[PDB]
C-alpha cells in the first residue's frame, strides 16, 4: 500500500548558554552519565543506533525512532542557506523510559547518509518520556548539544580527542567558552514635555476607534457600562462611610459630585486618559481622622479638612514641577506587583469584614434570613460575574455576541443579582446604604477661618497625603504604561501629578472626598479595551479614549438626579460581590500569583516562562517566599486595627525599595533579580 | 550566523473518500474555483511557486512556504519505503487568507528538486488561514489531494490530458473510482453461558487490585466512600417518601435494609459486579400505587405488595430463561443516551422539586432562614462537589494527592456542607427526613391471605413492573458493558436478570423496597475505577472488583446501628446537591449533550469527532433535534403529575425503537445513524 509522509521544517533558536541554565544543567546530568561511543566503525545508521541503544541498556526501540531521510525527528546545523552535513542529531519519545538519556557518537570515517548527511562523523541520540518539563523535553535537551556542535571548531577538536576523558573534557571547554541628580535639574521640564508629547496627540483620542476602520462602538460601550458599575458601587460604599465617619459633613451626594467632577476634568485634560480617579479606603481614613482632630479641638471640619487638601495639592503641585515622578521608575515588577496584589486582598476584606457586619448585626441580632441572603447574594454575584468573565475563553458562540456578553460580566451580574435580592425575596429585609437629602450645600469651607497653630497640622497631614497620593498616582499609572500594555501615546506622568493637586484643591475647598488613580480600576480599564492575541496571552493593541472614561463620569454625575434607586434597588452584598469581583480578575497577569501557584504544582505543569528559563527554580521559589513576607509586611501596617500605622502606610511602600535594592541582592544573586523585573 | 533546522516527519493515513465527506466537499470546492496551471515550463520550484501564487491573486507570499528541502511543510506518497518523486504537495498557513486556496501544477518536463522530488511532475499548494476546523484545516485539504495523486495510475491520466477540462474530469473521475429467531432457541442456554463465562473469574474479582503490581487500594478505599454517600442519601430521601407513602408501612430501614441486603447478595453473587442496584422515584410510585389500590379495597398492603413482587420475579426468570435480553441489543447508542439524559433530568427535577417544597413550607409559611439556606447549602454542595470533580484534571498537586482529592468530590462535600449546615448554622432550622422506631418487625406478609381476585390484579402489576425491570436492568448492564469501557471479563446479561428476580422475590415477601440497576451510580461507578489515559478521552482499563459493590453495601448496611445521625445531621438540601452532582457527572461522555452543546458552538471550535468527519453537519444537526424531541416525549410521560401515564413509561421506552429503525430512516439516510451508533 501507499502512505502519506509529513514533512514539517522549523528553525530553532541556538541555545543561550549564557542566559539558559538548562543548557548547563542538562551538560552536566550528560557528563555525570556519560555514554560516548568513541571510534564507531559501523557504516550504517541502522548499526550506530544499534550500538547507541545497547550501550544506554533492541528493535523495538529502533522502531520508535523511525517512521537518514526516514528518521521521525532530527535537529541538523544550517549556514546562512547550506546544511551542516559533519554531525547529525536524532530525537525519540519513549514512554517506557524514566529519565533521559543522551548518546554521542563518533564515526572513524565520514559516511553518506542522505541529501544533507554526505559527511556524518558525530550521531547525537536523545532520548525523553513523554510527560517533562518544557524546558527539558527531548527536543530541548536536543537544542543543548545541538548548539555546541553547530561550532564548525568545536567540531574540530572533538576529532583530536583520543580518549573518552579528552573527549568529556572538550565538552567542558566549549561550555565554558558559550558561557563566557542630572535629570531633576531643569524645572518644569517634565510638564512642558508631557503636554507636548500629548496635546497633538489629544484629536486622536476622541477618534481613535470612531472613524475610519476597526471601529471598535462595541467595546466603548461594554467598557462604559463596566467603568459605571465598577465606579458608582464603591463610590457609594465609600460616600456612606465618610457618611458615618463625618456625622453627615460629607454625605453620598458629595462622594459621588466629587467623583463625577473629577472624573470628567481628569479624563478631558490629563494624558494617559486610561487611568480613574475614585476615592479609596485608605483616604477615607484620612478624612475620619481628620473628624476626629476637629472632634478633639474645636476646629470646623470644612475649614481643616479644606487646608490639609491645599497642602496637600500644594506639595503635589512642586513634586510636578521639581520632576520627582523620575524617582518611581524604582517600582519594578518585583515592588509594584506586592503592592498590587495587597490592595486586591483589601478589596477582598473589605467584602468579608462586610459580610461579618451583617452576620453580627441581623444573625445575632446586634433577623437571620438576612443574613444568610447576603451571603447567597455576595457569593452568588462574585460566581455569574466570573462566570461570564471566563465566558469569553469559550467556543459556544460567535465571537462577536460572546465578547459582548463576556465585557458585560460585571453590569449583568449587578444586575441580574439586584433584582433576585430586591424583587426575587421581597419578604426578607436587605442591608442597604444610607441616604438622606442634600444637607451641605456646597459651601467654600471658609479656608480663612482656620488660624495659625491648626494650617500646621494641616501642613503636617498636607504632607502624609502628599506621599501617599505621589506614591499611588504613579503606582497606578506605571501599571497602565507597563510595556507589556502596548501604548503607542505616551506616559504623562509629571503632567497628571499636577492636574490631580488642580483637582484636589477644588474638591477640598468645597468638602468633597479626594480621588487618585484607583488600582483595580485602571489596569482592568486598560484590559477591557485590550486586544488578546491569546496565541501565552499577549495584548496586541489597547484602544487608548478618553470617550470610556468621560462617558463613565458623566453617567456618575447623572446617576445624582436618581439617586435614591441605586442605594434601595441594591444592596451591600451585590457590592460585595463587586469587591470579590474586581479583585479577582486584578490578579491575572500578576507574576507574584503566578508564581505563588507555582509552588502548589507539579514539575511537569511548569510553563515555559522567562523567569523559569533564566533562573533556577530553588532562586525562584525563594524570591516568591521573600516576596509574600513582603506582602505580610504591608498586611500588619495598612489591615491593622489602628488608625496611625495604616496612615503611616506610604512610608512602608518606600521602605520597599531599600528592601529591594539592598537586602534582597545578599539574599539572592543580583542578575537573577534583575530577570523578575525583566 | 548557524541556526538549528528540526525535521518532523509523521506517516499520514490516505483519505478515505467512502467515509469521509470532507474529501468530497473539498475537491468540489476545488472545481468551483479551480486554479490549474497546465504546461508549466519553469525549471525551478521558486518559479512554479511564484506562478501558482500569481494564478492565486509577492514575495512575502514566499518568505511563508519556506522557513525542496526548505519547504516548511510537504507531503509526499511513500510505498512499502521508496519515495513517490512524481508529484509534491506544499501546505502553507497564512493569516491574511479568508478562505482555502487550492492549486495544481503540471510540468512539461520533470525536474530534479532533492533527493525525494527528482521526478516532479505535480505541485500541489495548498493555503488556508489558521483558524479553521479541525477537518478542513490546510493538512487536511492536502491529504485530500494527496490521497488521490498517491495513485500511479491517475497520475499518468492526468498527463494525458491536453486541456483545463479535461484535467477537471480526471479528478472527478478519479473521486468516482475512490468513493466506489434461532437465538432463542435454546432456553437457559444464556443463564449457563453466564455462569460459565464468570465462574473462573471469579477469584480474580476479589484480588483484581490487591496482590501483585497497580494495586489501586486507594482507588477500592475512595470509590466505596463515593458509592456509600450516593447510595445511603439517596435510599433514606425514598424511605422517607415510601414512609409518607404507605403510612409508616414501608419506613427508613427498611428501604436501607433492602438496599444492604439486596446489594451485598448481588455484589457477590453477580457476573459483571460494577452494576449498583438502588431503589428508584419510578418504584416508589409503584409502591404508592398498591397504597391506594389496597386502601380503595379491603386488601391488606404487604399482602398484595408481596404478590406483584412473586409475580414480577415469576415474569423475570421467564425472561432470563429464554433468553429474552438478546432483544435489548437493538438499544444503541442513539436511544440509550435518550433515555441516559432523560434520567438524569429526573435527579435534577428532584432537587428542583424539593426546593420549591421547601420554599413552599417554610418561606411562605404553609422560617424564611430555612428556605434561603436550603438554596445556599444545595448549590454549594454542588460547587464545592463539582470544583473537586474538576481538581484531578489541575497540575495544582501531586497526582496521587491530587487524584485521591478528586476521587472523594462527593463525601468531602456532603461532609464539609453538614457541619455547614448542621454547625454552623445551629440556629437556623433545617429540612430533614423523618426517623420513628421500627414498627413492623419484618414480618413475612402472609401471602396465602390474599385471595383470587386480587392476585390476579398482582400478576397486572406484576407484569408491568416486569418491564419496567427488564428494560432498566439492560439498559444499565449496557452502559456499563459499553465498548469504551474495556471490560475484558464478560457481560452476563441472563444470569443477572435471573438474580435479580432471586434478590426482589426476598425483599417483596418481608415488605423491603424493590431494587434494580441504578442508571447515575453504575456507570459513574465504572467511570470512578476506570484509567483515564486522556490523550480526546479514552478509557485504559477498568479494575473490575466486587470490592467497592461488596464494602459499599456492609457500610449501608452498619448505618442502621448509628441511623439517627445521618438523618438529623444531614438535611435534605445537601442530598438535593447530591442529586445535582450525579446528573451533572453522568452527562459527561453523553455523545447527546456533546451534540446539543454542538449547536451553541462557533465552527471553528468542532472537534474532529467520529460522526463529525463521516455524518454531513446539517443532518448531524437534525439527528440532534430529533433526539431532543424524543427526549421531550419521555419528559411527558415520565415527569407528569398523572401517575398513570407515568407507569407507562417502560412502552414509551419501547416505543423508541420503532422510531429509530422506521421512523428515522425516512427522514435522515439509514447510513448516516449507524454511524451514530457506531
Ligand atoms: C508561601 C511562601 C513560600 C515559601 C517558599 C519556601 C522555599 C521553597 C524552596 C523550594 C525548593 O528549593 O525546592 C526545589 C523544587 O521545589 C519543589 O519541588 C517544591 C517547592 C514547593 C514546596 C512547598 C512550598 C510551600 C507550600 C528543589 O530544587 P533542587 O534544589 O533540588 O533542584 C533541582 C535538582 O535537584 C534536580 O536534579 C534538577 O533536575 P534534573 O534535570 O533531573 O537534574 C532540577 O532542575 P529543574 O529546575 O530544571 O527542573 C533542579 O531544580
Ligand atoms: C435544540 C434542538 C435542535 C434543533 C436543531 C434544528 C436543525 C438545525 C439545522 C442546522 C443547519 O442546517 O445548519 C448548518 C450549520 O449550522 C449552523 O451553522 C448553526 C446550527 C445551529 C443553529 C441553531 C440551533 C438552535 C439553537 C448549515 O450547513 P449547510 O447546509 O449550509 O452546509 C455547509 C455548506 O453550506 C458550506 O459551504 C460548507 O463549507 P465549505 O467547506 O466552505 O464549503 C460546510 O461544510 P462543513 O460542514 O465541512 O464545515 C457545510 O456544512
Amino acid at each position: 500500500g501507499c502512505v502519506l509522509l509529513h514533512t514539517s521544517r522549523k528553525y530553532l533558536k541556538l541555545k543561550n548558554f549564557k542566559e539558559e541554565i538548562r543548557a548547563h544543567r542538562d551538560l552536566d546530568g550528560f557528563l555525570a552519565q556519560a555514554s560516548i561511543v568513541l571510534n564507531e566503525t559501523a557504516t550504517s545508521l541502522d548499526n550506530v543506533l544499534r550500538t547507541m541503544l545497547r550501550r544506554f541498556a533492541l528493535d523495538l526501540l529502533m522502531a520508535m525512532l523511525f517512521t537518514v531521510h526516514l528518521l521521525s525527528d532530527t535537529i541538523q546545523g544550517v549556514t546562512a542557506v547550506r546544511y551542516q552535513q559533519s554531525w547529525l542529531c536524532i530525537i525519540c519519545t519513549m514512554k517506557a523510559l524514566q529519565k533521559r538519556h543522551v548518546c554521542i557518537s563518533r564515526l572513524v570515517r565520514p559516511q553518506n547518509w542522505g541529501e544533507n548527511s554526505c559527511e556524518v562523523r558525530f550521531v547525537i541520540l536523545v532520548l525523553a518520556p513523554p510527560k517533562m518539563k518544557s524546558t527539558k523535553t527531548a527536543m530541548e535537551v536536543a537544542r543543548t548539544f545541538a548548539t555546541m556542535f553547530s561550532d564548525i571548531a568545536f567540531r574540530q577538536k572533538l576529532l583530536e580527542t583520543r580518549t573518552e576523558e579528552e573527549f568529556k573534557e572538550a565538552l567542558v571547554h566549549q561550555r565554558q567558552l558559550l558561557t563566557m541628580c542630572k535629570d531633576f535639574v531643569p524645572f518644569g521640564k517634565g510638564i512642558r514635555e508631557d503636554i507636548a508629547r500629548r496635546f497633538p496627540l489629544y484629536p486622536l483620542d476622541f477618534t481613535d476607534g470612531i472613524i475610519g476602520k476597526n471601529k471598535a462602538v462595541g467595546k466603548y460601550i461594554t467598557t462604559t457600562l463596566f467603568l459605571y458599575f465598577a465606579c458608582l458601587l464603591p463610590t457609594i460604599a465609600f460616600g456612606s462611610l465618610n457618611d458615618e465617619n463625618t456625622d453627615g459633613a460629607i454625605d453620598v451626594q458629595k462622594t459621588i459630585a466629587g467623583q463625577s467632577i473629577g472624573g470628567l476634568l481628569y479624563a478631558l485634560f490629563s494624558g494617559q486618559p486610561l487611568v480613574i480617579l475614585l476615592t479609596t479606603a485608605p483616604l477615607a481614613l484620612y478624612i475620619q481622622v481628620i473628624r476626629v482632630i476637629c472632634d478633639d479641638y474645636d476646629l470646623d471640619f470644612n475649614s481643616f479638612y479644606a487646608w490639609t487638601g491645599l497642602w496637600n495639592s500644594f506639595f503635589l503641585a512642586l513634586y510636578a514641577f521639581f520632576n520627582l515622578s523620575l524617582v518611581m521608575s524604582l517600582f519594578k515588577r518585583s515592588t509594584e506587583e506586592i503592592i498590587a496584589l495587597f490592595i486586591s486582598i483589601t478589596f477582598v476584606l473589605d467584602a468579608v469584614k462586610g459580610t461579618v457586619k451583617i452576620f453580627w448585626k441581623y444573625y445575632y441580632g446586634h433577623g437571620q434570613a438576612t443574613a444568610v441572603l447576603s451571603l447567597l447574594i455576595m457569593l452568588g454575584t462574585l460566581w455569574l460575574g466570573y462566570t461570564l468573565y471566563q465566558f469569553k475563553k469559550s467556543p459556544y458562540l460567535h465571537p462577536c455576541v460572546r465578547e459582548i456578553l463576556s465585557d458585560c460580566a460585571l453590569p449583568i451580574a449587578v444586575l441580574a443579582f439586584s433584582l433576585i435580592s430586591s424583587h426575587g425575596f421581597r419578604e426578607i429585609e436587605m442591608s442597604k446604604f444610607r441616604y438622606n437629602p442634600s444637607e451641605s450645600p456646597f459651601a467654600m469651607a471658609q479656608i480663612q477661618s482656620l488660624s495659625l497653630r491648626a494650617v500646621s497640622g494641616a501642613m503636617g497631614l498636607g504632607f502624609l497625603l502628599s506621599m501617599l497620593f505621589f506614591i499611588e498616582q504613579n503606582l497606578v499609572a506605571a501599571l497602565v504604561n507597563a510595556p507589556e500594555n502596548r501604548l503607542v501615546k505616551g506616559t504623562a506622568y509629571h503632567w497628571d501629578l499636577l492636574l490631580l493637586a488642580i483637582i484636589n484643591t477644588g474638591l477640598s475647598l468645597f468638602g468633597l472626598p479626594w480621588i487618585h488613580a484607583a488600582y483595580p480600576h485602571s489596569p482592568l480599564h486598560v484590559r477591557a479595551l485590550a486586544l488578546v492575541e491569546e496565541r501565552y496571552d499577549t495584548i496586541v493593541n489597547v484602544k487608548e479614549t478618553r470617550l470610556t472614561s468621560l462617558g463613565a463620569s458623566v453617567l456618575v454625575g447623572l446617576s445624582l438626579l436618581l439617586l435614591p434607586v441605586p442605594l434601595q434597588w441594591i444592596p451591600k452584598p451585590v457590592l460585595y460581590g463587586l469587591f470579590l469581583y474586581i479583585a479577582l480578575t486584578s490578579l491575572d497577569g500578576n507574576q507574584l500569583v503566578q508564581r505563588v501557584a507555582l509552588l502548589l504544582k507539579e514539575q511537569t505543569a511548569y510553563p515555559p516562562t522567562h523567569y523559569i528559563r533564566r533562573v533556577p527554580q530553588r532562586k525562584i521559589h525563594y524570591f516568591t517566599g521573600l516576596q509574600v513576607l513582603q506582602l505580610l509586611l504591608l498586611c500588619a501596617f495598612g489591615m491593622s486595627s489602628l488608625p496611625y500605622m495604616k496612615m503611616i502606610f506610604p512610608l512602608i511602600m518606600i521602605a520597599m525599595i531599600p528592601i529591594r535594592y539592598i537586602l534582597l541582592p545578599r539574599i539572592i544573586e543580583a542578575k537573577y533579580l534583575d530577570v523578575m523585573d525583566a
